[PDB]
């Protein structure tokens, strides 16, 4: 017997955003050190990872939002 | 019997931003140091990784928004 | 039986920013050292890796607003 | 009436070590940092002073013996 | 009345070492960083000063003995 | 009346060391950042000063000893 499929998804959707004066910063971070020995790693299938990092961040979006969306359909 | 397939997304969608005066950004680090003795590594399938980082990010977006989106139809 | 396929999408969406007097950024690091001593690496199905890293990053976009999409159909 | 002054001193002293393999010395700070806002300061007379100071210090002599003597004779 | 002064100090003193494989010295600072901001400083007889520091010492004399003396006479 | 003197100071003293192998020192630093804003010092007299130092420092002598003496005589 026939087969019919009809894939039409719409999409609409906004993300946004209004900011004023996005400013006056200060990133000054004071040195550091790191020291790793490291032997026989098996990473295997989608990991994240991350070994001895001594890392520094300064994140600011005007914004910032996530809009994240999964749609899965399976037939058998 | 037949197959048929339509496919016909619609994609309407906006991201949008905003921004008054962005800056007076500064970033200043302080030097740092690393040592790093690695053997034997083995990174198969999708893997994300770091070793013996020392690293700094400063990141000041306008916006900064972000829309991610699966659609996934499967049939067997 | 006769096989159709009607591949017809459509794509109005936008990414958008506005953005004021973007300036005034500073980026000074104060140097740094790293040595890595590095022995049998397998990297086998897209990989992302770093080792020793000492780096930084000043990242100010006026907009830096993403869309990322996947639509997907598999038949069989 | 006569002045008479005889200025005759003797000094046999000794200061002295033995050490074996003086060795296996390590020093490995984690940076730091360090602001001052300073003003208006008046050091008048054998003053010593620090004022912020973030030191490490690694002293490891194999003698490091002191010997400190003041012979004073005044007259009026 | 007559002056007479005889001026005839005498050193037959010693300072002295031995060591053996003085060696195997490591030292490796993480970076680090210093701001001063500094107004209106009077430093006016034998001041010993400082302002901010950052300083590492790795000091390891194979003997680093000291004999500091003064012998002082005054006469009016 | 006369005045007389006789300056015949004797010094047969010594400073000595004796050292093995001397040797196998590493001294690597991982850079760093200083900034100074300055104004207005008077220093006047036999004044030793540093202001904003990052300084490092690896001093490994095979002796390093040190013999400082002063012999005075003031007359009026």
């Amino acid at each position: 017997g026939s087969v019919q499929i009809v894939y039409k998804p719409v999409d609409l959707s906004k993300v946004t955003s209004k900011c004023g004066s996005l400013g006056n910063i200060h990133h000054k971070p004071g040195g550091g050190q790191v020291e790793v020995k490291s032997e026989k790693l098996d990473f295997k299938d989608r990991v994240q990872s991350k070994i001895g990092s001594l890392d520094n961040i300064t994140h600011v979006p005007g914004g910032g939002n996530k809009k994240i969306e999964t749609h899965k359909l399976t037939f058998r």
